């Protein structure tokens, strides 16, 4: 007479109490069976140390009261039913920190052998220990404890719906264009107790992401080398210009500023700085000890009026060594001597300067060399490390 | 003698269950006939990759239990019945990453045959592959999916109200002054299943929208073409000024500058750069290339005590063809001629000094004009690609 | 016996359907008369463009089943009815695209004739067109659409409470140390029908507000009119100091970052720059126009041994229509004639330098007078402008 | 028999209408005694001009119906009743802007007399005039309106849980270690009414918030006086060093990227700029004199060509005042005396090149002790209306 | 027959009040037993200050109307019963400023005897003083203090689940990776009365976190130690260079930035600027006198006309004791004497130049290892106020 459904809602939805454990001998638990995979990683934020990601999340549970014989009801075998209308279990996780915004499924499919499912997608906002040290290129391994909150593993076990390797196994559904690449989900079961009897039972989904690099190799070793590329330009200077000591300290001026603003994009946690801050403080040096030998290069060959002859041994190392390697009528006598002894001085100073300029030129060229020798050393060991990443 | 309405009420909501699907036979699926249209765009977000729009959408299904004749109670044809008192499918979107906060509208209209139609605005915050490769002139191709989540293709099944031609060319609501220009909605049917039964019913409505660049002309070219004139302003200053290489050195931090400054607003994908990246290096390539001809002209020009005269081969290279392109009477005579060897000296270096400068100045205007040039094929080049594109 | 207002709530809401439109004959409308006063403007997202504000807002309609006689009932003539137990018509704003979060009124108002009324506050997110062509003195015109979502005209129809003059008045409670400055709210009604008999009813508050531009004088004006103070006082420096062109480039250094700081304020829509642009670009322009002048005095005055005489025709036009707008012994002999041709060519040349340094100091202060009308002429075009807007 | 509580409980709210105003006369108000400390200020927002706060809220009323005798339920005089199970008053805040999030307190007082009790925490967002013409001493003036927001004078009257004074003394439990220093909190009874007998009971609670300035002078005092201090450690350079200028234009640099970035901490309103603006744009105006009067220095002393020797009035003026306040024979004889005449010539230059370096140098110490005594005048009448304030 | 479970929670929760305070004798109040872990702490937040932390919550109270004798239900001796169904407690923390988003757990233990448990996560935010005085290595003591919101110490009392020793010793489950280190949780006992009858049982739980410094040491000491070493390096300048001044000013404009850049991190409270704005201002200060030493210095070498030989004292006491411790003939007569008398004046103004330039290179050399030892006094002063926190 009446419709299939109606009367099957009324025979099971009758007289029956959704806040009792759905178990006819209560000494045994309602396993249920929980699945995960993962549709996109929101954020990852490692500053306060969540994760935030989007999960598709079926479970299911035998439930002993809402069981029918489907002959009765015409064949029929499953049936949706609310998911308020039946008990639910009060699986949730330990890692949350904030309770995400998920949408509500209000329905959940019977069979007619008790078997409930529940299909529901959850936003997660989970505390994770994000270790930034290989920042540019590091992996993250982050957890996903699902459990009952109240209940014991005598009332409530969670078990797999699925094989670990094929929860392993799963990318299908993951949203890829992102910054951080889903690597693989690992199931694994435990026990937690800080109790004789008080053990609650545990699923923790080892979700395993991995940063892509390409973000970062345009933001932080693009202003590097171009500054560092700049650095040589500026060299060629003649030391006595007047402008290279300006030019080196506006470069190191555009450094830090540079520094600075990158690093608010920089993370920080407890180990400190990441990894390539060891290498950015290695470029930073490089300016320095440039700096530095421009200022000495500008001290040797800075015309002053205390230069005294350049010394032998300076002399005989440099300019061999390096450049290897790489009567009134006697009235009117006096007035002339005294103009000649006047010119003869400024003469004397004028050569004095040119010699200690051409032993400046000679240690700048060398220096010069040395230095580029050096930061091509410096890119080439940064090119083989990276290699060896790649 | 009762109010129609409230007859019609209580005939249908008497005796009736919110959670059974409405169908006499279960065999039979619902059909859910779709509608979406969109009102605005409110936020595309390339960081996260998610997308937010406020969707105007109706549907309507054939309620088997909602059913009575028009002529028993007064000629109503149709009704108004709140949400929460009848069944109503749970579609929702796959694509969702945070549930949307949009007004719930509590009533439904029920016609005289069953039919249910449901009409709700949603604010959607939706995860999609965001190319930002062509980021000022990028058109982003974004898919809402409308699907039952926990119901199979043999419970809920969903078509379109209208046809997908009339969905296709509705622009008609849509808020328009945004960055974002709404360019087609196509709905599209599909079945989503990973088993041998358990099939979905799904509906991709592609939401293709196209950013206007007009937002970012100001922004972003106005910067580059205001520094690049600049430099060629500056370029003027002879090379023997003394500021040359500090007004180029100036101009490379200001852009340097810009550059990191305007990073903040370009987004980076797993692409990395969008490709206007590339002319920003070429431009600030030039920049250096102009720093360093600066910087090779001042070390010709440089006046110091170590020049040598110009060899013949740079003299004759330069000069034609690149210009072609463009007794106490003995001791008075004694000191007289050591005065005039230290004169002979000074004007012999001055005038090497102003051969070089003749040489360095030459050069100079050559490669002004090459850099001029250059500059002028890379305007064009740009206006050219931009014609194309308009 | 019983309190009369027990009594009535007994007589009125026991047998009441809160799901049934409130009409004996389910062919009249419930006309839903709507009164909106406007709080404050809590924020306006030029961006986004969304438009922020609290409203006052009430509305009252006529309950046909909440109806009794006063004598029966101890003369009470009103009673406060809690707002879920009665039917409450859907009426909510078109513009919506966040629904807002306002405080709920539990109850209402219901009249011995039926007359319902709903007093509640509203914190409202729409969208609106905010065209910034004028941005510091723009007004906007943003709408409130007040419509049932699901009703037809023929089951909802919606009037005014006051005239619309009346509310088209009202400033009373307005908060008004804001930023925006509201003008007026002004009602019309209009009908909504893609369909031939599908006719919604709405009425349209145009909200107009005004932006008080007193925010944005010292944070727009005063850099600029400071940084263009500072050029004519650094154009005072002469030009052969060497150290004007760096004056220059600094200060235009510090208008470029200043640009790219006040951009972060400036709002952007596809009508692309507001119209203060161009007045920011005039600006730059003129500190372009400066830099360049001083370069090309630079080029004139600066010493170096190129320089030829002064041509015959730039002197004569500068130097006056500008002006005017403004034997052992003969061995002796020998080294003597050779010193003075020595010292006669080291005048020749500090006398062609000192004639240049002239001519480029006449078209200096020519120059430096002719910038400075313009920088005046600009400055009283600017206030003349701002002066037919007070 | 039954626990004295649940015969109490059994008796109250059985037959029980929490929809009806608790009186058995309809005529007489229900007055609400409202009572208001503030625990913290959790944000003052002057840009939006809305105050967050957190108060501890209690309210009593009589509720007529929950009336008993002790006598008959064991002597128990008072017990707890759930929120839900009642009438509760709809006493809200008219200056709300945004609904806040506060903990839901589920019970409350019930007396053997009727007298119910609810206690209840409230964040409050509430708009409020922000006056910022002392920003950094600026007391506000913020109200909070309680109440009804639907029922008028007749329906529900609010009095004071406490007398004024006592509310006016109550700084308890206010969390003080903030920005804001609670004053004083003052109640005030009002009645609103736009209409004859429309006449709404208010109860106005005047929150006056003193701001803490030791936040802001380290980040506004200290960099606009370490501006100044090396602006007069930078005055000690010589005029004619060429470094000068480049110090002074470096120093205003640096003043102009302070002033774009305190701007951000600084508020804007409807006044404009604060009162400190004003000492800011002086400090402005003593910096941009500062580098015009050292740019006129270097005008003087800057040796050029065109020198005139100094003219007899401006010499006595300064140097006086001021400084008080503060044959082949034959041919032989040609040469020499050409070559004299060109040394005379050359020191003749020197010489007044020399005077008017003098006199440079004496104005520029005479305005250095000028600039010295303003800036000193100007920093004791900053610290003498300080100290009036304190 | 039955399900135990069944039968029990229809024999616990029908005809159960869950408005009542479960008490045979409402004389005694119901002892709510507290215990609280921190799981972790989500964001300390100085400026507001308010601190967001995630616990781990459980209380157990005596229900007296939840009690049955196993033996009569299948030796069923707890069972877990929907939080809904039961009267649970109105504890909640007084510091509370946000109420916090932690799920909601729907079911509770219930014992034979009555032993109600509540399990529950809470995220918190609330109200703390934080002393920001030791900023990098600070120790704060935040309180959460539990109570019953409406219920006096008659009707709700608070104790502990566990010993106040074994609450301190809890570091188990705490998230650690963060910046925040938790040292102990410290519960202790308190009645809150202010007033003779109303006393309101309490439980604070001294929350002590302690700032991780290494967050800040590469932020904070790298910059600055890089700008001292810098410093030193560009002191080598000759001060007669023509560059040391624009390298100065260059570093305090970079120093200057730094610090309004790093300013943004740096927290700021009632107490003002943290202790290390000390350290920092005393940074600065010493570049501020390097800056002055080299202003001096300059002044001394600077050659200039006016220059007067080196007094006698001075020349004494620097170059001593700072060293130790570091007729037509006639006619031709007369052209000769006056050409010689011009080159002497020449050659003594020369003289006196460098006798300057000697006494400020002593002075330069003198100074410089001053300020070199000043800076090493400086940097051991810190590593030892370091050491002895280490
Ligand atoms: Cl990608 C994949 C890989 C293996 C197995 C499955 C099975 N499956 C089918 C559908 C479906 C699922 N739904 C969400 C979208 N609407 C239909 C129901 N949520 C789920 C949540 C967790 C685990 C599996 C599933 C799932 C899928
Ligand atoms: Cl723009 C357009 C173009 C073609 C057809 C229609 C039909 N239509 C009429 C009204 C209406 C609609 N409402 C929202 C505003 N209050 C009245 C009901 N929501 C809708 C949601 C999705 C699809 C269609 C509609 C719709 C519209
Ligand atoms: Cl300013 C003004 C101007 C004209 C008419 C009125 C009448 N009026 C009186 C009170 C009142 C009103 N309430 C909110 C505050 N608690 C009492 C009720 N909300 C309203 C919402 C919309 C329109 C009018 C009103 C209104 C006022
Ligand atoms: C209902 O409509 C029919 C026509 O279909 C008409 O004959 C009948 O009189 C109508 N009844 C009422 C009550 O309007």
């Amino acid at each position: 007479t009446q419709p299939a459904l109606l009367r099957l809602s009324d025979h099971l939805l009758a007289n029956y109490k959704k806040g009792v454990r759905p178990v006819r001998d209560w000494r045994k638990p309602t396993t249920v069976s929980i699945d995960v995979i993962m549709y996109a990683i929101l954020n990852v934020d490692e500053k306060n140390q969540v994760l935030t990601t989007y999960i598709w999340y079926r479970q299911y549970w035998t439930d002993e009261f809402l069981q029918w014989t489907p002959e009765d009801f015409d064949n029929v075998t499953k049936l949706s039913i609310p998911t308020d209308s039946i008990w639910v279990p009060d699986i949730l996780i330990n890692e949350f920190v904030d309770v995400g915004k998920s949408p509500n499924i209000p329905y959940v499919y019977v069979h007619h052998r008790g078997e409930v499912q529940n299909y529901k997608p959850l936003q997660l906002v989970t505390a994770c220990s994000l270790d930034i040290y290989n920042f540019p290129f590091d992996v993250q391994n982050c957890s996903l404890t699902f459990t009952s909150w109240l209940h014991t593993i005598q009332d409530i076990n969670i078990t797999l719906w699925r094989s670990p390797e094929e929860v392993r196994s799963d990318k299908s559904i993951f949203i890829n264009q992102g910054e951080w690449e889903l690597l693989e989900v690992f199931p694994q079961f435990k026990e937690f107790s800080i109790d004789i009897s008080n053990s609650y039972a545990e699923m923790k989904f080892y979700v395993i992401i991995r940063r892509r690099p390409l973000f970062y190799a345009v933001s932080l070793l693009l202003p590097s080398i171009f500054l560092m590329v700049v650095d040589i330009v500026g060299f060629c200077l003649p030391p006595d210009s007047g402008e290279r000591v300006s030019f080196k300290i506006t470069l190191l001026l555009g450094y830090s500023v540079f520094l600075i603003i990158v690093s608010d994009t920089l993370p920080a946690t407890a180990i400190g700085t990441p990894l390539i801050g060891v290498y950015f403080v290695v470029c930073m040096a490089l300016l320095v000890i440039s700096l530095a030998e421009t200022i000495f290069i500008v001290r040797l060959v800075h015309k002053q009026d205390l230069q005294r002859p350049v010394p032998d041994w300076l002399r005989h190392l440099v300019l061999d060594r390096i450049a290897w390697i790489l009567l009134a009528v006697r009235g009117l006598l006096q007035e002339l001597s005294s103009i000649r002894h006047f010119l003869e001085k400024r003469d004397e100073m004028r050569e004095v300067a040119r010699d200690w300029l051409r032993v400046g030129y000679v240690l700048d060229r060398l220096l010069f060399r040395i230095y580029l020798l050096a930061v091509l050393a410096y890119s080439i060991t940064l090119v083989t490390l990276w290699s060896i990443w790649h």
